[PDB]
């Protein structure tokens, strides 16, 4: 049976006014920072990074910062919006290259590095649409081979983000079954009939963490206290955690989003039942 992870990863970058990435990691609530979104991508070569207004000039070192301080930093692609799609083999591999040569560890002359020498902790896939055409299958793999533990580079945490419904949209289900995604955050926030926190979601979890062994699944919950899916914290104490963490590959807890948190303190308390 699983139990307490001590857990918390949160999103940033939805809103300029949350704060920077700085602020969060020295906030002491989070285990891992995920920046979102590159909302742009695909067979054509353009890509696209959504901080929101956000100063870009002062996260590289924000990020070092926060990798100094022990918490890892993961860039988050997808999103809400239709900017996006992966239709081929091409495609996938062509982003697994951008994301390299522009957040990681590779270096090209003609790549410019959004956050300069800063070398992120990790990619999340929030794959809100997509196709069975879809290949993120080939770009998961590439980007768990590139996850080195004992080697010239560092660790990558792979993850996705997705909706409470089980089974999961196609070109999600292609990419998870490749069985190398380190982290799964399931988000149970969403006002989807039958699946979140009002109703469904618990059914829902038994099912995800049962189909993927190998992965960490994270209970997604929004710090957003109008939302009719917030859950007051204690009923994430006697309720919530208690349910998610009977299962043996329960990871901790997921936060959307910083500015939310920021404005509710949500994580006060949260973050020593995760
Ligand atoms: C695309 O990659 C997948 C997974 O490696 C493979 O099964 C498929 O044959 C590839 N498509 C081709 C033939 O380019
Ligand atoms: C949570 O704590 C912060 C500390 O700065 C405070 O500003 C905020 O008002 C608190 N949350 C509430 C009750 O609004």
């Amino acid at each position: 049976a699983g139990g307490k992870t001590g857990q918390v990863t949160v999103f940033w970058g939805r809103n300029k006014a949350e704060g920077s990435l700085r602020e969060a990691c020295d906030s002491g609530m989070y285990t891992m920072v995920t920046m979102s979104f590159l909302d742009v991508f695909g067979a054509n070569g353009k890509y696209h990074l959504d901080l929101s207004g956000h100063d870009l000039s002062s996260v590289g070192a924000d990020i070092k910062h926060c990798q100094s301080k022990g918490v890892p930093v993961s860039l988050s692609i997808g999103g809400y919006g239709t900017g996006y799609s992966l239709p081929s083999n091409r495609s996938a591999l062509d982003l697994f290259d951008h994301l390299w040569n522009s957040y990681f560890g590779g270096s090209k002359p003609s790549v410019p590095r959004p956050f300069g020498d800063a070398w992120l902790d990790g990619v999340d896939l929030f794959l809100e649409h997509g196709t069975p055409a879809d290949r993120y299958d080939v770009l998961a793999l590439e980007l768990a081979k590139h996850n080195i533990r004992g080697g010239p580079g560092k660790p990558l945490h792979l993850t996705a983000t997705v909706r409470c419904g089980y089974p999961p949209a196609a070109h999600v289900g292609r990419a998870l079954a490749t069985g190398i995604f380190e982290r799964v955050h399931v988000r149970t926030y969403e006002s989807d009939k039958w699946c979140n926190q009002n109703l469904g979601w618990e059914g829902s979890w038994d099912k995800w963490t049962a189909a993927y062994p190998a992965t960490r699944f994270y209970v997604g919950l929004t710090a957003d206290d109008k939302s009719h899916q917030w859950v007051h914290p204690k009923n994430v104490y006697y309720g919530v955690a208690p349910v998610a963490q009977k299962k043996d590959n329960y990871g901790g807890i997921m936060l959307w989003d910083r500015y939310f948190d920021k404005q509710t303190n949500y994580s006060s308390l949260i973050k020593y039942y995760a």
